[PDB]
This record gives structure tokens, sequence and C-alpha cells, in this order.
């Protein structure tokens, strides 16, 4: 229960610190932060899969963080990006589109 609350918690903080979430593992949700002038490139804020994605979606809806179905991008960030790192160069244009 203690661990459940911290996980919750952590998930909401992660969602709220994001500019957008891209979604589709079977299911994927990845958070992206881009704040022009602060972040030179977008950064990955979180990565959730499978059962956790439904809760991410609910939290994003509550918080007004947009969540976009972008299946190739979600897959590429899942395999090729890392949380708390800037996005890979190969995904800059795809990511720019979800930030427009």
């Amino acid at each position: 229960q203690f661990h459940q609350e911290i996980q919750s918690r952590n998930m909401r903080e992660n969602v709220k610190r994001s500019s957008v979430v891209v979604a589709n593992p079977t299911h994927i949700a990845i958070g992206i932060l881009y704040k022009r002038g602060e972040t030179p490139l977008p950064l990955v804020t979180f990565k959730y899969t499978d059962a956790q994605v439904q809760t991410v979606r609910k939290i994003a809806e509550e918080e007004g963080v947009p969540i976009l179905q972008r299946i190739p991008l979600a897959r590429a960030l899942y395999w090729d990006a890392l949380v708390d790192h800037y996005i890979p160069a190969e995904q800059i244009e795809a990511t720019a589109e979800v930030l427009r």
C-alpha cells in the first residue's frame, strides 16, 4: 500500500511534468517535456507499458496533458530513447510534430 501510493504519486508527477504523452510491449506511454529556452531538445520524462498505460491515460485526462496516439514514435522512443535523456536525433521531427 505504501509502495502503491508512492508509485501513484510518481506517475502523476511524471505526467504533470510532461508537455505531451505519446501512446500505443503491448501498450506504451512515453512522456515528453520540451520547454524552449530551457531544454535544447525534448526529453523523455517517463516510460510505462502494458497495464500501467490505462492509468497514465486517466491521469493525463485529469491533468489536461495531451495524449496522442503515435504508434511508431512510441515504439521508437521505447526502444531507442532513455528516461531523463534527450530524444535521439532520428526522432526529432516526429517529436516536433507532437509538440507543435
